[PDB]
């Protein structure tokens, strides 16, 4: 299938476009070309800086009657900065004023550590670590579930949630809302097949960022492993006759995730999207999954020290 059930009954599509680095002065087109060829599914967030911009194609496409809104699923996420509960909503509809939109699809804890509220994203004090807020998860979750009562968003969810993290919210006295997904990064390098198996078992739907290594995150290094160049993953995409990316694309999708990579040029966004035309064997599925390196690109060291900070745990 292309759309994947929730637990709020709505489907969500199983491929959906990145916006993480695309800058403001190219998303727009990057959003109006995905439209163009078949996306539906969009991944924002508020700390990318291109809501707007986002909105901008969004609101194009749908004068133009090239879609309608009820065959869009847009997905927001809640920075750190605004995990106190009184500070909730009106983040969640700067994002909704930013992307012109009147509800979210899917609206995500973005992080489950708070930092200190304020103008700045990553506050630091002078020694250069991260300053936490006093918030706890089951506070900004019951934010979450405010935002569902009053209909500016159809479902939430929980992003770089470890297990034990899911589970504290699934246990919660009074939970109004389970999480409808828990968005993690997820490629051959780092497979988490521990957290998935366990977010699967708990009818949690689970989302794949970065599936093809990231490679425009601001701090690579030229040795950090590169999936798009690895010559093992190149050779199973040539006996299909597709791309590394697609390949890398299509590998999530028959693990039952939904998917999310990011681009903003208008050629990767038609390739990316050619990924329903094809299988990944067993022994290809198998051969991807030995790849595993417990190898993650999105952690923030100077955060590490936050009670909250995921990952530590196993899984
Ligand atoms: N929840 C979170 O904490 C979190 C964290 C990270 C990412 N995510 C989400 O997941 C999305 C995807 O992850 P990501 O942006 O980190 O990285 P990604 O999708 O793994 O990779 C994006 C990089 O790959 C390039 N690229 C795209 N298609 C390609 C193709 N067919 N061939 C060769 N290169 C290609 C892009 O280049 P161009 O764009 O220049 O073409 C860009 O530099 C993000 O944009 C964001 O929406 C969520
Ligand atoms: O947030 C996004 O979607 C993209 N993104 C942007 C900047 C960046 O440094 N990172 C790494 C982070 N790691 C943690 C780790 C924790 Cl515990 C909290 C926040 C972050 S941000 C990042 O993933």
């Amino acid at each position: 299938a292309s759309r994947i059930l929730l637990n709020n009954g709505a489907k969500m599509p199983i491929l959906g476009l990145g916006t993480w680095k695309s800058p403001p002065g190219q998303v727009t087109e990057a959003v109006k070309v995905a439209i163009d060829v078949g996306y539906r599914h969009i991944d924002c967030a508020h700390v990318y800086q291109n809501e707007n911009e986002v909105g901008v194609a969004i609101q194009e496409k749908l004068r133009e009657q090239v879609v309608k809104r009820e065959e869009l699923f847009i997905v927001s996420k809640l920075w750190c900065t605004y995990h106190e509960k009184g500070l909730v909503k009106g983040a969640c509809q700067k994002t909704l004023s930013d992307l012109k939109l009147d509800y979210l699809d899917l609206y995500l804890i973005h992080w489950p550590t708070g930092f200190k509220p304020g103008k700045e994203f990553f506050p630091l004090d002078e020694s250069g670590n991260v300053v936490p807020s006093d918030t706890n998860i089951l506070d900004t979750w019951a934010a979450m579930e405010e935002l569902v009562d009053e209909g500016l968003v159809k479902a939430i969810g929980i992003s770089n949630f470890n297990h034990l993290q899911v589970e504290m919210i699934l246990n919660k006295p009074g939970l109004k809302y389970k999480p409808a997904v828990n968005q993690i990064e997820c490629h051959p390098y780092l497979t988490q097949e521990k957290l998935i198996q366990y977010c699967q078992s708990k009818g949690i739907v689970v989302t794949a960022y970065s599936p093809l290594g990231s490679p425009d995150r601001p701090w690579a290094k030229p040795e950090d492993p590169s999936l798009l160049e690895d010559p093992r993953i190149k050779a199973i995409a040539a006996k299909h006759n597709k791309t590394t990316a697609q390949v890398l694309i299509r590998f999530p999708m028959q693990r039952n995730l939904v998917v999310i990579p990011k681009s903003v040029t208008p050629e990767r966004i038609a390739e990316n999207f050619k990924v329903f035309d094809f299988e990944l064997s067993s022994q290809d599925m198998t051969t991807l999954l030995s790849y595993n390196r417990n190898w993650r690109v999105c952690a923030l060291l100077s955060d590490t020290s936050h009670k909250d900070y995921p990952f530590h745990e196993e899984f």
